[PDB]
RNA sequence: GGGCCAUACCUCUUGGGCCUGGUUAGUACCUCUUCGGUGGGAAUACCAGGUGCCC
């Protein structure tokens, strides 16, 4: 159990990512940050870091074999697929 | 149409994917270590909640 000791704090997390995230709320700053080259995004959980990171590996089209398209976002992937792949 | 880049989609059900909490577990495994200590950290299984926001 990892135990947050901020000034009269004093919560129990069950694991440590979980106490780093609380205690970016007592400073008012974000510890899961993007170390993409050119980026600067930062996360509140380490999951969302990661899903963050899916950005940069992009979105690949998958609705037909002889499709090549991958989306630089989830949103251009959707876009493609409902112009591309609509039946 | 743009930004955040799925709690956004998929499927039509109290389901999948993705997100959160309690348990297996901060255990197993792995870095550094004067072995005192340190940082990352599962799988597999069980239970509960959530399903876009801004211009
Ligand atoms: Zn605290
Ligand atoms: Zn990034
Ligand atoms: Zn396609």
């Amino acid at each position: 159990m990892y135990v947050c000791h901020f000034e009269n704090c004093g919560k129990a997390f069950k694991k440590h990512n979980q106490l780093k995230v609380h205690q970016f709320s007592h400073t008012q700053q974000l510890p899961y940050e993007c170390p993409h080259e050119g980026c600067d995004k930062r996360f509140s959980l380490p999951s969302r870091l990661k899903r963050h990171e899916k950005v940069h590996a992009g979105y690949p089209c998958k609705k037909d074999d002889s499709c090549s398209f991958v989306g630089k976002t989830w949103t251009l992937y959707l876009k493609h697929v409902a112009e591309c792949h609509q039946d």
